[PDB]
């Protein structure tokens, strides 16, 4: 298989995470950066196997990380993950990493910003307003009414949410309004492209800048998807937009610079082919592999 | 002991409430209406013992009720009124108003539209409950993480347990002055609000906030002489609280709003003995055989 190696890591509680470090190709530029991407409401798009394959052909390291389990998601669960795979690459030795993040687990990003030691931050329709973000996904907002009348479960695909376990959370850790990410960003030093879709009904493109005015250092950009919505898996076109976009940004940002008209590799469609039947190689693999304590 | 009965209901989940019954002065005229109070954080206020008496001099049947218990959550307060309410209903008892003030008069506001009471009377009543809580403690704790919280919080003299109640607060919403003002639009109970005039926990311009909601629009807004939250801060504040509210109750038994009204005030002697009576009633509620509610 390409060698993408699966990864069990075991949090001293009961929880096993999984993630799958793909390594740069043999013969392109050094690049100083390793990259994490939160793949866990990655479904509808294959966990990003084509992403870390753009990266990787383009000398990224890259380890894509899923959700901590007990063998239902809350956002603190999210942020508990990435905390751990992080805390795991520092122990390997790891020093500079870059994240990228899209939808609900750039909401997770947002908010340990200003506590990790990261050499930028890429996000892609990211979430700044979660209870307003719910609601034009669900129909309803669900946050008003008393937990006790929540409908068993909600359905926000990319997986199924458990709800009084997640809306408990929701406002016992304040991921609710756009003020508790406002809060987050502020004190940033983290360098951040942001790239908002198009035709996204579903984050405001306003509460989007209204964030990125609030990172104190000015050291941010703003960048859009064309014609996509908030599924960036619509169609083949909107995929490799998304996909060259956050490679070229995270080409740039890697040399320190947030202009991301800069050249690139692009993989073909077989190449992008091996790494999805190589995925389901993987899943088997980690079947049965060695946690590592965390 | 003056007549006061002591009564204990136990709800069908294990949890005990206490409620003091003072019937009508003998020879006063009739009144309509039962008087419930929630005098359950009125440790401070004698548990309305003085208020009781004034009421009942005055011809009102009163029942005084605290909170369920087997710590105290807004929603163990709206149980509690729902608790007693239901149980002077099976007594066939019928036409009710109800007296609340302070943090009560917030569970009182909850459930406005779907009691049929005869009218609501509130003394520096919260509308607003993360800035009551704010001002009265010092520092907002709503806006920490449910684990960074604090054992406890003392909240004007009774200390509550901080996860438990901030859970509910947010889980329930009793959080801001949208909620209430929900719970308050539809109404239509009549209500007197009465004010203190320098209240720094209770804001009155939401209070004049929530009664322009209201849309009935039969509702008003009377302030206390001084006062600032505290209604027992001496003897003259204290029995304008008293008076205010049996002029008010006097006044919405038959169906009126304006306060100019005559009443029969209790003098020092018969006060004294509801507080002494008080201590006997807390004593036998032990050998009192609990009621189902």
């Amino acid at each position: 298989q390409c060698k993408t190696i699966a990864h069990v890591l075991r949090v001293n509680n009961g929880q096993e995470l999984h993630v799958w470090e793909t390594p740069p190709k043999e013969n392109v530029p050094f690049k100083n950066n390793t990259i994490l991407i939160a793949s866990g409401f990655a479904r509808r798009m294959d966990h990003f196997a084509g992403l870390a394959e753009y990266l990787s052909t383009n000398g990224f390291h890259v380890f894509r990380y899923d959700s901590l389990h007990h063998v239902e998601f809350t956002m603190t669960t999210g942020k508990n993950s990435l905390c751990t795979v992080y805390h795991w690459l520092q122990t390997k030795g790891t020093q500079n990493i870059g994240l990228i993040a899209a939808s609900l687990s750039a909401r997770v990003a947002y908010e340990v910003i200003s506590d990790l030691e990261l050499s930028f931050l890429i996000t892609a329709v990211g979430v700044v307003n979660l209870r307003d973000t719910l609601e034009k996904a669900l129909g309803f907002d669900y946050l008003s009414l008393p937990i006790d009348e929540l409908p068993n479960d909600l359905d926000f695909e990319g997986h199924k949410l458990g709800s009084e376990v997640f809306v408990r959370d929701c406002f016992e850790h304040h991921w609710d309004t756009l003020d508790s990410t406002l809060d987050k960003v502020a004190n940033t030093s983290v360098p951040l492209i942001a790239f908002t879709a198009n035709n996204d009904d579903w984050v405001k493109q306003e509460e989007v800048y209204d964030m990125l005015a609030h990172i104190r250092t000015g050291h941010c950009k703003l960048y859009s998807l064309l014609g996509s919505s908030h599924d960036l898996g619509e169609n083949l076109v909107v995929l490799r937009n998304f996909y060259q976009s956050v490679t070229k940004a995270a080409i740039a940002m890697d040399g320190g610079s947030l202009e991301i008209d800069v050249d690139f590799i692009e993989p073909d469609f077989e190449q992008l082919t091996i790494a999805t039947v190589n995925e389901r190689r993987l899943k088997a693999e980690i079947e049965n592999r060695t946690p590592e304590m965390a």
